């Protein structure tokens, strides 16, 4: 599996949407129906999945599937 698939699976699990809905362009709030706690636990999920802390200022930009992928990739 790849980081990309791992990220999409997590967003899927966390936002309760089927995998096909987790497109690279998809916006968590606008497109995937996320509310505040959803975006907070998603980032929390990504930190545990990849065993790494995500600083708040970087986390705030993780608003789309692609942004989540780019952050994790950029951090190894
Ligand atoms: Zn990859
Ligand atoms: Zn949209």
């Amino acid at each position: 599996s790849t980081i990309e698939e791992r990220v999409k699976k997590i967003i899927g699990e966390q936002l309760g949407v089927k995998q096909e809905e987790v497109t690279n362009n998809a916006s968590f709030v606008e497109d995937l129906g996320a509310d505040s706690l959803d975006t907070v636990e998603l980032v929390m999920a990504l930190e545990e999945e990849f065993d790494t802390e995500i600083p708040d200022e970087e986390a705030e930009k993780i608003t789309t599937v692609q942004a989540a992928i780019d952050y994790i990739n950029g951090h190894q």
